[PDB]
């Protein structure tokens, strides 16, 4: 084979041996079988050793297996470089930026207008084939896998020059990147400030599998090479964005025509009202000069564009003193941290009271009282303290300490891993969440207690915890809400079949700390009956597969909880089966 001919299968093979690497291990819908997949990486393996010059470390040979496919974060120089943009902050200097480009031609001329999205990222393709695709600075990390995890991203291309670099961003959606931070919030984690940072990370993932089950969106928006002067007959900057869409290219932020620096400013505005009504944080607009043939004349500075600006919406930051911090106990149990500030403004809405997330954010951040912050919207919706004003102290500053007890039930707080959090397991702040888990098909399956059921019939008082399903016998209680006897009869037998799951799928629904679907089942062979397990001592624990010292000594002594005994007994007397089935 040519020269040129194995370059281009070497890029085929890697993209078809990426491609279901994710199609196998992520998406778990393979269309190839797992021996006729090992065809191809071996081949790619032939070509690679016939023609050594085109191997690169991000190929898939460099770590194979039936593993995961990992990306290499290997650093890598982009064909052309990335610039970035210059910064205005108010219409005197978008004027400015016109009256500069007046150097030439006349008075008011036409842009392109575009949202500002977060999260810069690069596409190499040859000959409509993808290569790879990396991050930023002037030589950015390689991460074609995780890219792949973004089904919008396109693979083959048509009708492109035959060595076409696109541009844009990959970026992380509020509703997504809320998500994302409160199953961190849960774990003990550190918390990302903002959308740009929780895309990164997201994306510098080694395990691809993870970055699909985060938000992760992409958008395009420029070219590199290939622009123009290579083969695209591109002449303006609406017509690229129509055309980057055209080559399934996803361009899903927003865009416009304007004329002058006049009507710059009327699509700013118009924009700055729909600040937080866009699925993403968009921090500004970037008007762009639309003529791209004389994006060619006007050069770049050291490190910025000339034909193109960054119109930012204002910074909406604030300083303010930390009076006093009070603690809230969430539907899990984790207590959680909350700061009351000195009452201050950030656009128009008055902020007194804002969330310290966990215990690793207060230490990160070291956060304490008599301090002085700076507080910020978190993607632009929820206000948090961005950093500690350090130097503004007076030395009398209190650290933040837990307290010994739970503020909503009285029982002595424990610290299980990375969070404190409340034991009690009637504790009425976990009541919805223990009614839930015990009804799962998982637990003990009782698919009539809808998420709405269990909340009502908390709300009217006919259920503080577990025991009481079965002592609702009386079905003049559930012809209330929204159900009439039809609806009545078929749940309360539920409830009652439910007595017959074994102490397998009881210690499940129990939620003891750590005893997790298969922990409990290891554990109730193991004991036979719930009066057994609860004479236990640490020894017969710790003896019991996956149960270590650490989840020993934990159920050990919510087994003693005088009302963990309580519970277990009213449910033990309502008839149902504390043995092994
Ligand atoms: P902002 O001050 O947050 O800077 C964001 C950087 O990302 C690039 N960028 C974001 N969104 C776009 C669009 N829509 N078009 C072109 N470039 C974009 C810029 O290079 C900013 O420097
Ligand atoms: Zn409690």
């Amino acid at each position: 084979m040519t020269r040129e001919e194995a370059r281009r299968r070497i890029n085929e093979l890697r993209d078809l041996i990426r491609y279901h690497n994710y199609r196998y291990y992520v998406l778990a819908d393979p269309e190839i079988s797992d021996a006729e997949y090992d065809r191809l990486l071996r081949e790619l393996k032939e070509l690679e050793e016939r023609f050594p010059e085109f191997k690169s470390p991000d190929s898939p040979t460099e770590q194979v297996g039936a593993r995961p496919l990992e990306p290499t974060f290997r650093p890598v120089r982009h064909p052309t470089r990335m610039y970035s943009l210059d910064n205005a902050f108010t219409y005197e200097e978008v004027l400015a930026f016109e009256e500069r480009l007046e150097r030439e031609a006349e008075a008011p001329s036409l842009y392109t207008v575009e949202h500002k999205v977060d999260g810069l990222s690069v596409l190499y393709y040859e000959e409509g084939v993808w290569s790879t695709g990396s991050g930023d600075g002037e030589v950015g990390e390689e991460v074609t896998q995780n890219l792949l995890t973004i089904p919008t991203i396109p693979r083959r291309l048509k009708g492109v020059p035959d060595r076409l670099e696109v541009r844009g961003e990959v970026y992380m959606p509020i509703e997504a990147f809320l998500r994302l931070n409160e199953e961190l919030e849960e774990r003990g984690e550190k918390v990302f400030k903002n959308p740009r940072n929780a895309a990164a990370g997201s994306l510098r993932q080694k395990d691809p599998r993870v970055t699909a089950k985060r938000g992760l969106r992409a958008t395009f928006y420029a070219l590199g090479l290939g622009l123009g002067l290579e083969e695209s007959g591109l002449k303006s900057q609406y017509e690229l964005l129509l055309w980057l869409k055209e080559k399934g290219f996803p361009v899903e932020h927003c865009y416009e025509k304007a004329l002058g620096a006049e009507g710059v400013e009327e699509v700013y505005r118009r924009g700055l009202a729909q600040r937080h009504a866009l699925p993403f944080e968009a921090d500004g607009v970037v008007l762009k000069l639309d003529d791209l043939t004389l994006w060619g004349e006007l050069g770049y500075t050291a490190r910025a564009p000339r034909f193109a600006l960054a119109y930012k919406f204002p910074a909406e930051e604030k300083e303010t003193r930390l009076l006093d911090v009070v603690f809230q106990v969430g539907r899990t149990g984790r207590v959680t941290p909350v700061g009351v500030l000195e009452p201050v403004f950030i656009e128009g809405s008055e902020v007194s009271r804002v969330t310290l997330h966990n215990e690793s954010y207060i230490e990160e951040l070291d956060i304490r009282i008599g301090d002085w912050v700076l507080v910020h919207k978190a993607g632009g919706v929820i206000p948090e303290v961005l950093r500690v004003l350090k130097e503004r102290r007076t030395g009398k500053e209190r650290p933040i300490r837990w307290p010994e007890a739970c503020p909503e039930c009285g029982h002595r707080l424990v610290k299980e891993g990375k969070v404190h959090r409340c034991p009690n397991p009637l504790c009425p702040a976990k009541r919805f969440e223990a009614i839930r888990h015990y009804a799962s098909r998982k637990a003990m399956d009782i698919e009539g207690l809808g998420e709405k059921l269990i909340e009502r019939l908390l709300e009217k008082g006919l259920v503080r915890d577990v025991a009481d399903l079965y002592h609702l016998r009386k079905e003049d209680l559930l012809g209330l809400e929204r159900m009439g006897e039809k609806s009545a009869q078929n749940l309360l037998r539920q409830i009652e079949e439910s007595k017959h799951r074994g102490l397998e799928r009881l210690l499940y629904a129990l939620g003891l700390p750590g005893v997790g679907e298969v922990l409990a089942r290891n554990l109730a062979r193991r004991f036979g009956t719930m009066d057994r397990l609860l004479e236990a001592s640490l020894e017969e624990l710790i003896e019991v597969e996956e149960v270590g010292e650490l989840t020993a000594r934990a159920i050990l002594e919510t087994l003693k909880d005088p009302a963990f005994r309580d519970l277990v007994r009213r449910l033990k007397e309502a008839g149902v089966s504390m043995e092994s089935k």
